C-alpha cells in the first residue's frame, strides 16, 4: 500500500509499505476522510519529538472498519467509526495512575504520526478496537466527524484542565483549531466573557460564532495591557494557551489573578525552555497553577465528544475551511498547513 | 414602613414594621422587583423551619440602594443592585472552612425570611453590603434579573455539585423553576444528553428551551424504568434532585451509574428521613455519591451570574410566567406559589 | 483440589474441585498466607449477594504464582506475590472513566468469593496477572503483608473518600480491622483528632496504635452526645463508616459539620434502606456530602500499600491476633469470625 | 517603642517607632517569643519584593494580647496567642474567590514584613484578632509553637498543592527548615518513599526523623540521574521545591512523572524568570502540573496546626537549633539568618 510519509527531518514524500495486519485486539482500518494537523508541520520540519524514518503521517481519520482481531467483540467490517488520535494500550501502569496518554511512556497514547505509522495510508492499523474505537452515528457529516479525533478533544482538554468556575473570565490565547473548540470548551463549561486572542478574520469570524464575547489583536498594544484595560486591571480567572510562541506562558502568567489556572494545550515545538516570570508569579507564591495536557483519547473520549455534537452542543464544522477529494490530495492539504494561507484553519480530505 | 409577613405559622398578612437602619457596614435596600419562592410556603405552612411571628417574607429582589453605613465603599443611594437570597456573615470560621452558606451555623447564610425579615416591604437591610450586593447592568431587564437571587444560583448549584463531564447524560427530576435552571446549568458545564422530568406542559416547553434533549413523565410507567429503556440498562451518569418528594433519592439511586454523583438541591421539608436503597447503593460501596447544598449568596456569586446572563450564556426570562406591578400585588404574588396554577412557573412583581 | 467453601446459604465446607488453568493473560497461585473476611460471613449466613453453590471462599492472600499463561510478562512460577482483594477486568468502560472496582457492573471488580472461586483453595486464578499481581518485598512478614490485600486498601480507601483537610478532626465509626485502618489511614491524612468508636478492649488498644486520641463507647450515651460534648457543640469535619448497623449513617449526619463529608466503607449485608436523618441533613442543604466505596484492587494499588508498610508509614502487624497454620486451620479461621470471640480481631493462616 | 528593621535595601538596623493603636476589630500584641525568616534576608539583602524604609522585621511570633478593639469577641489582654505569618483583611473578593493568602492582591495576605511592620518590636499590630488569631495551648512550649506561623503552614502548603497519592514517591528538593515541613507533611499525607535533597549533616538528621527515607547530596552527580537511579528511571510522582535556585524547577520537571505535580513554595528572591525544560515537559503536553502558593494563614489554619502539634501528629522542635534570650538577641538571630552556619535550622528568641 501507499502512504504519505515523513522521510526524514524536513524530508515527505509518498512510500510503499506493506498493508499493516491485525493482532487478536485490532483492526485494521481504511480512511474515508482525514486531516492533516500542525503537530506534523512541527515533527517534520521543527523535528519537535526526535528523527524519523518513513514514519507514514497523520492522525485524524474517520474509517471503515476492514478487518479484525479474533478476540474484538464491538466492530466487524464495514462498520463507520470515529478514530481517537490518541489510541493508549490500556493494560499499564499508566493507565491505572489515571494517564492514557502516557500508558507506556511520555506521550505515548499517541501512536500515529508519534510511534507508529499515522493515517495517511490506504489503510492504518488501530490498537485495541473495543477500547480505542467509536462508532460514527449517521446524523454526523465526516467533516464534522473528522475534527472529534483531535481539534475538539484537544481543544476541550484545555477547557476541562482550566477548571471553570461558572461565569468566570476566560482568555483563550490563539484562535486557530485548537483554539476555536477551546473557546467552544469554556464557552460549555460555563465562562462567563471569553475573550479571544489573533487576528485572521476567518478565525476572528469562527472565533465569535464558538462564544468569544472580545477579540484581542496584537496591534492595539501589548496583549497584556489590552486585557488588564478591559477589565480594570483585575485580570482574568483563567487562560488556555492555544497557539503562539512560548512567551504566551509570559502573557499567560501577567494576565491571570492570584489563585488562576494557566491550560497549556499548545503543542511547542521549539526552543529549550518555557519563561516563568519571576516577578508576576508572585516569586513562586501567586498560587498560579500551570497545567498543559495530551488530549484524551479511546473509546469513551470519543463516544462523549460524538454525543455533544450529535445533541448539538458544539458545531465543529465551521473549523473546515477546505475540503478536497482525493487520496493524492492528502499531500495538498499537508503542504496547506505548512505555508497556512489566512483564509485556513482545518483542511479535510474525502478520500470517498 | 409596610411589609408583607408571617404573622404566625399558616398565617400571612401586611403588617407595620419599624424602617430597618444600616450599621456602619448594611446597606438599605428598596426593592425594584420581587418574586416569591416555594420555600417560603413551606415554612408559612408547613412550619418549615418553626415558629416565626411577623417575619417579612420574601428573599428575591433587585432593588436600589437607599443608605449605606460609614464604611460601605462600593455602593450608594440610586446604585441598582441585584441581592443575593444568600447573605452570609462573611467573619466566620465557616467562611475560612470554605461554607459561606452555613456561616454562624447550618443554613444560616440564608437570612432573609429565614432569620432576617425578607425583601416584602418596603425597604430592607442587607448586611455587609461591599460582600453581599453587586451592581445590576442597565441592559439585564428586572424580570431576568430577578431570577439571579435564587433559582439561578440554585439550579447551577445543582450542576456545579454534580460535577459534570464533558459529554456525560444528565437527568434532572423536577422540572419547576429550580429544575429548569438545573438542566440549564448541566448544558453549561457540557453535558450531552440531559433528561428532564416532570409534567406541566409550560414546565415542559421551558425544559426544552434550557437543553433537555428528552422528558419523561411520571405514568409511562415508573422514572427508573423510562430511564433504564431510554439508556439500554446503562443508566446515566448523574442525577440533580430538583423537584419531588423524598421517594427522589432512590430513584436517583437505582438510575445513576456507578462511580456516579446524585446532586440535590431539592428542599426536602417533610417526613423524618431519606431513604437510601441499599442494594441498589452497592450496599454502601456503589461509589455513588450523594451531595446536597444550599445555593452560594454573595456578591462574587452574583458577579458570575451576571456575566452569564450578560453575555447571554443563558436567558432567565423564560421562568417567568407572570408579572405584576405595585407593592399590592406582592400578596397575590405569594398566593399564587400556594395555589401553583398549571401555566405558572414563577411570578414577578415590579415596582418601579 | 480442596478448598474451603460455601456449599449453599447456611453451609459451608471442604469440596474438590479441578485445579484451574490460566488464560494467556492470567496466573494460577498457591496461598503461602490467608485470611477470612466479615463479609464472607455475611455472604454465608445472611444471603447477603444471594446463593451461591460450590463456591470456594476467602479473597485475601500472598501467594506464591505456579503458572502464567503465555502472554504474561512481569510475573513467573516462583515469585513470591501480594493478590488484590479486586482483581477487575481491566478494558471495560468503567476503567475509561475511572471506576475500575465497577469494572462489568457494580462491585464486578470484586471476584473472588463474590463471582469466582475465592482464595481458600490448594490453588487459584488470577485474572489479568500482570494488572493485577504485586511483587512482595522480603522484608515484610506474611501476616502484615495478608492484612494489604482488602483490610488496608479498605480502610484507606474511608480516609481516600474523605477528603480529610490537615489537622481536622475525624470520627471513625466502629474499630475492627477495617477501622482501624480507617484511623490509620486518616492519621496519614494528616488527621488532628482522631476519635475511634467502639467497646472491645483488644480493638480499643489497637486503635490507640494507630492513632485514635480519643475512644467512645456507647456504654458512655449517645454517641452523638458524646462527639457534641467532645467538640463543645461544634461537631466534627468527617466520619468514616467502618461498622454498626445503617443508623451509624443518621450518627454520621448528625455529628458532622455542614460542609463536611462522611466516607462509607462499611458492608450493609442488612436492611432494605439507609436513613439520611432530614433535619441534620439541612432538609437536602447542609452541604454533607456523603460517599461509599468498594476498595480499589489491582497492581498499583497494592504495591502503594506495599511502599507504606515498606517504609514503615503503618504496620497491619497489630490487627493480627491470631495465627494459625495449615490449610485445614481455614475453618477454624473463618468459624472464629463467624461467632466472634472478645480477643480477636484478625486471624491470619500461613500455609508455608 | 523599640523595633529592628529594615532601613532600606541591604540595611538593618534597630529604630524607634509610635506604638500602634487597634481598630475596633484589631488587637496590639507584645511577642513573647520569635523567630527570623530567609525571606527577610532576601527582601532586605536582595531588594526581592522591592524598596522599604524603616520596616521593622519579622512575621513569626507567639505573644500576649495586651488590647484589643471594642468590637473583639474572642482575645483579651492576658490571653497567649500564636499569630500567623499571614494575616488577611478577610472581606475581600479573594477571600470570596478562596484565595485568602492575596486578599487585596498577589500576596497581600502576607502584611508583617511585607507591607505592614512586623513584630520584631516590643509590640506589634494584628488586623481583625477574631479571625486571625489563636489561642496558644499551655501544653505547647513556646519554642515548638513559634514554628506554627510560617514554618510548619509553608512546609505543608508544601504537601497540600502536591495532592499526594498514598503511597506515592515524593522528592523534596531543599531541606531547611520549610523543606523539613514538607517532608513531615508529605509523610502526613501518605506518602511512602520519600527523598530529601541537602547536605548539611543537621538538616540530614533532622529530615530522616521527619520522614526522609532516602538523602541526596549535589555532591555525587546531577539530582535527577540521582534520582533516575533510585526509581530505576521511573522518576518520582510529585515534587516541593523548598529550597535551592531557580534552575530547581527545571530539575524538578525532569524527576516527575508525566501526571505528576510540582509543588513550590520556596521564595525566588532573583533572576527575571523560571525555567520550564521544553523537551522534558512534553512540549506542554506531559500533564506535569506546576504549582506555587504562599502558605495559608489566618486564625483557622493556626488552629489545625496547633490540633497536629497538640496530638504529636508532628513535633516541630526539631527545626530550633538555636534558642536565645532576650529582646536585642533578635539581631543576633536575624545575623544568623544571613550567615547560616552550619548547624543551623531554625533560631528562636525567648522574649519571656
Ligand atoms: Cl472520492
Ligand atoms: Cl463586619
Ligand atoms: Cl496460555
Ligand atoms: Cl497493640
Ligand atoms: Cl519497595
Ligand atoms: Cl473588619
Ligand atoms: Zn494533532
Ligand atoms: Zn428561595
Ligand atoms: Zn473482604
Ligand atoms: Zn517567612
Amino acid at each position: 500500500m501507499k502512504g504519505f510519509a515523513m522521510l526524514s527531518i524536513g524530508k515527505v514524500g509518498w512510500i510503499e509499505k506493506e498493508k499493516p495486519a491485525p493482532g487478536p485486539f485490532d483492526a485494521i482500518v481504511r480512511p474515508l476522510a482525514v486531516a492533516p494537523c500542525t503537530s506534523d508541520i512541527h515533527t517534520v520540519f521543527e523535528g519537535a519529538i526526535g528523527e524519523r524514518h518513513n514514519m507514514i503521517l497523520g492522525h485524524e481519520a474517520v474509517g471503515e472498519v476492514v478487518e479484525v482481531g479474533s478476540e474484538v467483540k464491538d466492530f466487524k467490517p464495514g462498520d463507520r467509526v470515529v478514530v481517537p488520535a490518541i489510541t493508549p494500550d490500556w493494560r499499564t501502569s499508566e493507565v491505572q495512575r489515571g494517564y492514557h496518554q502516557h500508558s507506556g511512556g511520555m506521550l505515548a497514547g499517541w501512536k500515529f504520526s508519534n510511534v507508529k505509522d499515522g493515517v495517511f495510508g490506504e489503510f492504518f492499523h488501530v490498537n485495541d478496537a473495543d477500547m480505542n474505537l467509536a462508532h460514527l452515528p449517521k446524523e454526523i457529516p465526516l467533516e464534522a466527524a473528522v475534527m472529534i479525533p483531535d481539534m475538539m478533544t484537544t481543544g476541550f482538554h484545555g477547557a476541562e484542565l482550566a477548571d471553570i468556575e461558572m461565569g468566570s473570565s476566560v482568555v483563550v490565547i490563539g484562535i486557530g483549531a485548537v483554539g476555536l473548540m477551546g473557546i467552544a470548551g469554556a464557552k460549555l463549561r460555563g465562562a462567563g466573557r471569553i475573550i479571544g486572542v489573533g487576528s485572521r478574520p476567518i478565525c476572528v469570524e469562527a472565533a465569535k460564532f464558538y462564544g468569544a464575547t472580545d477579540i484581542l489583536n496584537y496591534k492595539n498594544g501589548h496583549i497584556v495591557d489590552q486585557v488588564m484595560k478591559l477589565t480594570n486591571g483585575k485580570g482574568v480567572d483563567r487562560v488556555i494557551m492555544a497557539g503562539g510562541g512560548s512567551e504566551t506562558l509570559s502573557q499567560a502568567v501577567k494576565m491571570v489573578k492570584p489563585g488562576g489556572i494557566i491550560s497549556n494545550i499548545n503543542y511547542h515545538g521549539s526552543g529549550d525552555a518555557l519563561l516563568i516570570p519571576r516577578v508576576e508569579w508572585g516569586c513562586g507564591m501567586a498560587h498560579k497553577t500551570i497545567k498543559g495536557g495530551l488530549c484524551p483519547g479511546g473509546r469513551l473520549r470519543m463516544e462523549r465528544l460524538i454525543d455533544l455534537v450529535f445533541y448539538k452542543r458544539v458545531d465543529p464544522s465551521k473549523l473546515v475551511t477546505h475540503v478536497f477529494r482525493g487520496f493524492d490530495n492528502i499531500e495538498k492539504a499537508f503542504m496547506l498547513m505548512k505555508d497556512k494561507p489566512k483564509d485556513l484553519i482545518k483542511p479535510v480530505v474525502i478520500l470517498a
